[PDB]
């Protein structure tokens, strides 16, 4: 209840996920009802790279930006997940911002924080966030956490493994 | 670093202050003191505050900040871009949510740890010392006087 990763998971929920998820299904449903290659899935897919290697802003060639999810100010992007050149799925995808902070804390002396500490805190953040989202009222059936560690790796396949299984 | 406060201080810098401060002086110069004044109430009571702090205009990632006129005796004594440190709202919410297991004593201790951690980060950050001032305080009071004590001394 006092760790670095506990503070970050509660902040990401309090200051962002609790304010965006109550209206996320309505925005996806509106875009699906109004427009149409494939229906956009009803959940927010949050990428959780355990190595905390999050691009500055956001990101594989098989993950093509399709459009922005409009409001009923949050810019949420819809991506087309490709396989063999053709679209295999489509969803609102984004990186878990607090993993950038865990990476920065490991790079700056002022924090200390080793590479082993960062990897342990990243899994702890993922666990704490999972536990928050399981019991949170504003996050019932519209959020899926995608945690993974790169060792042949495809980010599009990791998201497709979760989209097909739902 | 070690605790909840350290993660919040580094997040506040990484995800917001490092992206907004490089261009803050240019926005103020285009449009008021040249620094961002961040209110840090140690009780984490972040609402909005005082009749002597009147909203003047908006300063035309980081998306817009408010300029306020600090009054004293009915007349304007200063003007600056002022805002609350959002992570203190999170410390307050963590104390109000059971699944966080964070007491009122924990919240006050983490609030001070956050102020000191963010002051150290900002002293050595290339995002610059000249564009940001932290205003930490605990109510036993005028919020306009606390800001004026820092504006006049700079
Ligand atoms: C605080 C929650 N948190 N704790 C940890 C740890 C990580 C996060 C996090 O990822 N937060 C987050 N992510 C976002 C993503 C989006 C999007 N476009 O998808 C929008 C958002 O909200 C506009 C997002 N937030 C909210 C805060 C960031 N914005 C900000 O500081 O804005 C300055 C500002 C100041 C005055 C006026 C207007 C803006």
């Amino acid at each position: 209840h006092m760790s670095v990763a506990h503070g970050l998971a509660w902040s990401y929920y309090i200051g962002y996920l609790r304010l965006i998820l109550p209206e996320l299904q309505a925005r996806i449903r509106t875009y699906n009802q109004h427009y149409n290659r494939g229906a956009v899935s009803q959940r927010l897919y949050i990428l959780l790279p355990l190595d905390c290697g999050v691009p500055d802003n956001l990101s594989d060639p098989n993950i093509r930006f399709l459009d922005k999810l409009p409001q009923q100010v949050y810019s949420n992007s819809i991506y087309e997940l490709l396989e063999n050149g053709q679209r295999a799925g489509t969803c609102v995808l984004e990186y878990a911002t607090p993993l950038q902070t865990l990476f920065a804390m490991s790079q700056y002396s002022q924090a200390g924080f080793s590479r082993e500490d960062r990897l342990e805190q990243a899994k702890l953040f993922c666990r704490t966030l999972e536990d928050i989202l399981a019991d949170a009222p504003e996050s019932q059936n519209n959020c899926r956490l995608i945690a993974y560690q790169e060792p042949s790796f495809s980010l599009s396949q990791e998201v497709l493994r979760h989209l097909r299984q739902e």
